[PDB]
């Protein structure tokens, strides 16, 4: 089956989980248990046309998927959790940024968070595979993956993705709330100095800028994500909670 929402639940302070581009909850998860088992709440979120046939993402919108990143801080706050860092991997950190324009957060943690809207090369055909391996994951043949992809126009979608970038990329100066900025130095993804440039370039008064030497660009669920996590937990902890 196809990945949901999670909400875990356990102490008063809370981290919403955004995950990234053709990403899921899935992407999320293990952070999500390790945040749990270190007392913190955690909810993730999914937009709209993710975990789902890739023409849904073709019919949805980067506009969309930050009201979703929206709709998940505001649904913690209706499950009764008023203190909330945001947490986002790849697009997510780059909507965690903004969402930070958006909500009262305690505090930011962007993964492997691209700066710029270049979709040209390593997003473009990582969007193609996704569509490929979920075509094969639906049981379909190889002559109708083929033919469907031959019909598969993902020019659209990555021009709303490419301005949405650009316009957080020229907001990142907004940014006032305390900074974990985590990235992948061998990203073949994205561009890995776009951590220096987050770090640089926000106003907070509180920042964190973080290397791995052996993770790609999902680092979430790569080889380093126990050392991940553990340095979040040490960011969670140093921020002003009530409790
Ligand atoms: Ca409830
Ligand atoms: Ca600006
Ligand atoms: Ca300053
Ligand atoms: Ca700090």
């Amino acid at each position: 089956k196809l990945p949901k929402p999670f909400f875990f639940e356990e102490g008063k302070r809370a981290v919403l989980l955004l995950h990234g581009f053709t990403g899921n909850s899935s992407d999320v998860r293990q952070l999500g248990r390790f945040l749990q088992k270190k007392g913190y709440t955690s909810y993730a979120p999914q937009y709209e046309g993710h975990a789902a046939p890739p023409d849904e993402i073709l019919k949805s919108s980067p506009f969309v998927w930050f009201k979703d990143a929206l709709d998940g801080y505001d649904y913690l706050v209706e499950q009764g959790y008023d203190e909330i860092v945001v947490a986002g991997l790849s697009l997510g950190g780059d909507f965690a940024l903004k969402l930070s324009l958006n909500r009262d957060v305690k505090g930011i943690v962007t993964m492997c968070a691209p700066m710029g809207g270049k979709t040209e090369g390593a997003i473009y055909e990582g969007f193609l595979e996704y569509a490929r391996n979920f075509k094969k994951y639906e049981g379909k043949d190889q002559e109708t993956i083929d033919n469907e992809m031959d019909h598969f126009k993902p020019t659209e979608t990555l021009k709303e993705l490419s301005e949405a970038l650009d316009t957080i990329k020229e907001q990142v100066d907004e940014v006032l709330d305390p900074i974990l900025v985590i990235q992948a130095e061998n990203d073949n993804m994205i561009d890995p100095q776009s951590a220096n440039y987050i770090y640089d370039h926000v106003d907070s008064d509180d920042k964190n800028i973080k290397w791995y030497s052996e993770s790609g660009h999902v680092i979430t669920i790569d080889k380093e994500k126990e050392q991940v996590f553990e340095d979040i937990y040490q960011f969670l902890e140093s921020l002003d909670w009530s409790e």
